[PDB]
Parts: C-alpha cells; structure tokens; sequence
C-alpha cells in the first residue's frame, strides 16, 4: 500500500458514477438523493484529494456509512435517512465550521424530489440562537480548559506538549471565528488561513496563528505570552459581542 | 482571568460539595458517583479542571453538567448504567486518549459496586476491538493525512503543514495505544508515552521530534519525515498482522 496516488477529476468522477450505479442497484426506490460533496464536490479536487459522498435514503433510522481503500484512493460514503440528515443540518456543534461545509458543498448526481436542496435551506437557515449557545459552550469547553493546560505547562511543564497545544488553540480560535461569521471552512487545509482573513478578530489571534502557520514553535516563552495575549483577547472580544456565560455560581444546578 | 491555582485539598472540597448536590437533588436515582482524570489519579496540577461521573438507574439518562465559576471549571457526566457500560466497551479510534477515564477513578459514593464494574468493562475488552478500531484508524485517518500532505507537497498550502504533522504523530499514538492496549494518562503525556513503548513503527520517533521541539518550520524536512513513518506504517501493520482490505473497489 503506497498510496494515495495521483487522480485526476475525470478519474475521480468515473469512481463516483460507479458507487452511484452501486448504490442504486442495491437500494433501489429507497434511495432519495446521491450527492458528492468535499472538494470533489465543488469541482476542486487536486491531485491526491479523497472522495466523499451522501445519499438521502427514505428507510426510517437509516444510519450507515461505508469507508475503505483501494490501496490508492479512499471513499466515504454516508447513508441517512432525510429525517436523520435534516436534525443534523440543523445542529450546531463546536466544530460546526469543520463539518457543515458539506452542507455548502454538495454536488447532486441523483434526486428525486428535492432533497439535497431541502437539506441545503436546512443548513443554511439555522437559527441565530444555535450559534450564539455554541460560542458560549466553546469557551467553557475548549478555550478555558486549554488556558488551564498551558498554564499548567508554565508551572510544571512539559513544554514538549506546548507545540500540539498551541495548534490545538489556534484551531478552536477558528471554530469561534466560524461560528460568529457564520461560515464553513472549505478544506481542513484552508481553516487558519480563513480564519485570519475574517474581520474583527479577538486581539492576539492573528499573531497566535502566525506561530503555527510558519510552523515556528520552539520557542515556549513567546508561545505562552502570544497565548495569554489571545486568551485576553477572547475575554475582551467575548464582552464585546455578548458571549456572556454567568459564572456567578459555585454550582449551577 | 481564571483559571486560578488551587491545590489538591481545594479541589476535593468541591468534588464533595458537589456530591452532596447530585444525592440532594437526584436522591435514590443516584447508583454512584466518582471523580476521574488527574484529580482521579491524585496527580492534579495547580491549574487542573475538575471531572466526575456518575451512574443513574433512570434509563436512557445521558446528560452533562460543564461549567466554570470564572476560576474553576467542571464536567459532571450523567449516565446509566447500560449507557455508560456500552461506552467502556466501544473502542474508537481515540480510544487511548477518552478510556483512561475508567482507569482513573476516585470512588467518593457507590451504593453497589457500579464504577467497580464500569472499570472491569473497561479493562475486560475483546482484543478483536482493537484490531478492528486499528484497521479503521489508518484508513480513515492516516491514509486521510497521506493525501493531505502529499497534496501539500505539489500544491501547497504549506501553512498547513505544521498543524497537519501534529495531527499525524497524534494520530501515530492512537495506533501505539490501541496496539499496547494503554490509556494516555494526559493530553499532556500522550506523545512522551507513545515514543516510549516498543514495537514503534519507523520513523515514528523522528517524526515526533519536530512535534515535542515545536521545530515544524522545514517544510521538506517534514515531508520526508511523513513519508517515512508513512512507509514504516506499511511495514508494522503488516509485520502485527493489522491487514487493511484493498482488493473490493466498491465493498457493498
Ligand atoms: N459519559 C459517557 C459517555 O460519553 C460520550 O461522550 C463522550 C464525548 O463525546 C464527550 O466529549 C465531551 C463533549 O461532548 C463536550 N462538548 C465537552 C466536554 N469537555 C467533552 O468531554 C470529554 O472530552 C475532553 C477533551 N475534549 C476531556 O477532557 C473530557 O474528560 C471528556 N469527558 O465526553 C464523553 C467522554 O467522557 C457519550 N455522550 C455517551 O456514550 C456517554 O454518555
Ligand atoms: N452523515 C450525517 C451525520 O453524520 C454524523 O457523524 C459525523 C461524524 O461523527 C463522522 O465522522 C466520521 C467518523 O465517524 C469516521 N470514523 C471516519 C470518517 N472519515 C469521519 O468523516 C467525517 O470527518 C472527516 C475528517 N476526519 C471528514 O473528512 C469527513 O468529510 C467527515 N464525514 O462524519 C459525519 C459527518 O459527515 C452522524 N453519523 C449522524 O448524525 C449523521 O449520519
Ligand atoms: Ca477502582
Ligand atoms: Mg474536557
Ligand atoms: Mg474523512
């Protein structure tokens, strides 16, 4: 196995007519909708992309997929049943702008009735409430759990971990920069350098990222102060824009 | 501002604060409650958060508590039993970085040996599982990463490439722990464990040296050090007998 192997579209798209002629012959009048979605999806696969597609099923509780590998490309496909596919559209998790670009991305090869579109006015119409509760559980979750770490790192170490923890931090920095603009990244290639392109950034995330996009992590004093610089900067930005979790309570239940 | 420092005693006062909150409001739906994580092990640091379980007899109860006081933060989990037993005995491919959480309980109420027999499930678990959950990882996320940096290799963006190769060597750790059957004790400890134990695919050791030296800025450096634990991949899972299937060109 020493693939992925280069591909082109042509090749890829070849691929993707045989799964749907597959899955058609094998689930008949239950099958809703066929869709590619990923970058093959938006017709901008490059040489060693994978291939990622969903089908709309009309089974109740229809919940599978099938991944595997030829030893030179990968395929995912995912089957769901439009109730299942439609609930999950329209959540909106922390890594929501890592996810739901397969909403924004899809590519139908086959539908019946309207489905892929259904599901794409699914998850671009979510309600601006989801957004603001998902903001404010990443704080708590993920920002506020990280800052405990690195200043753990500060006082007992190991700084080995701070170059990983670093990226991890600039990661959920972008997933708060995705959720309050509303957008989804379009490859996992793509996520910081979106992410700092986006306007009214918290104070310190540019900076932070500028660490991990070039890949200059080794010195662990500028990493710490470039992280309590960022994480000011989310309190800052937090107040600003109304993230406000009442932290009031010892024990909130 | 938080988190603060606090020590271990600070710590346990508020687990057993909210202990008395869990039996008061849930009463006898309450089978046992235990802390887990570094607190668990007693190895918390000055800045650790707070994490508990506990074990409901409602059935179908699966819900979370997780907030901060500004200084503190916590996660309380709430399961049945018959949830919380099918986790202990699900491996995924992270199953090394979620599962020594049943290795790190602190028992602090147990009306009848429940977190005893989430920890037997834990640690009683068929080895097909892991092989199974092995199998899965390096089709679904290394042979994933290969594509990306390959892709980076002829396209760019290198920019990328830094946070790609942290995600590689964590992903190379998963595959030494499903293999070595142990729990990573801390995000922290993960990648100085891993590179410890036996039977490390090649250039698998190399490779986490740019990611615990935070040196991730040669790019070609980096890709032939991909390339490499990429090829030592091949050798081991073949060598341990963890043989992916490549030969249905559609398997269903
Ligand atoms: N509790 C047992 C089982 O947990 C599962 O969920 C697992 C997982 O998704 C879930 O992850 C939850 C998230 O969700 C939530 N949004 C933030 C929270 N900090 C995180 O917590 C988990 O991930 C952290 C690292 N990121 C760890 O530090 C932490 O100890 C761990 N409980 O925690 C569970 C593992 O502890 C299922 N819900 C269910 O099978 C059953 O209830
Ligand atoms: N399909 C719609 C919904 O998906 C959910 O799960 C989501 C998520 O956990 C799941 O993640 C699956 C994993 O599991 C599986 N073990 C490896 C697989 N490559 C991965 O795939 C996902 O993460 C990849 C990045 N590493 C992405 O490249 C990929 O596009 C994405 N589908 O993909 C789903 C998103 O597509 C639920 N199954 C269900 O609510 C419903 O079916
Ligand atoms: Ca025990
Ligand atoms: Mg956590
Ligand atoms: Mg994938």
């Amino acid at each position: 196995m020493n693939g992925p192997i280069i591909m082109t579209r042509e090749e890829r798209m070849k691929i993707v007519h045989e799964i749907k002629e597959r899955i058609l012959d094998k689930y008949g009048d239950d099958v809703k909708a066929i869709g590619v979605y990923g970058s093959l999806g938006r017709q901008t696969d490059g040489p060693y992309s994978d291939i990622e597609m969903m089908c709309v099923m009309s089974t109740e509780e229809a919940e599978f997929s099938h991944e595997w590998t030829t030893g030179e490309w990968k395929v995912e496909v995912n089957f769901d049943s439009e109730e299942i596919l439609l609930d999950y559209a329209s959540q909106v998790e922390s890594d929501w702008p890592l996810t739901h670009g397969q909403f924004f991305s899809i590519l139908p090869i086959y539908d019946s009735g309207g489905y892929l579109e259904k599901v794409y006015q699914t998850a671009k119409s979510v309600e601006a409430q989801k957004f603001h509760d998902a903001i404010c559980a990443l704080i708590v979750e993920e920002l506020f759990e990280y800052a405990g770490k690195w200043r753990n790192i500060r006082v007992q170490g190991p700084t080995t971990f701070l170059p990983s923890l670093t990226v991890q931090v600039a990661m959920a920095g972008a997933m708060l920069i995705g959720l309050h603009h509303r957008i989804c990244y379009t490859t996992s290639a793509s996520v910081l350098t979106e992410a700092v392109k986006q306007s009214d950034l918290p104070s310190g995330y540019d900076h932070l990222c500028q660490f991990v996009m070039s890949g200059q992590l080794s010195d662990s004093e500028k990493l710490l102060e470039s992280l309590e610089n960022f994480w000011n900067g989310i309190q800052e930005w937090t107040e600003r824009h109304g993230y406000i979790v009442d932290v009031s309570k010892r024990i909130p239940f």
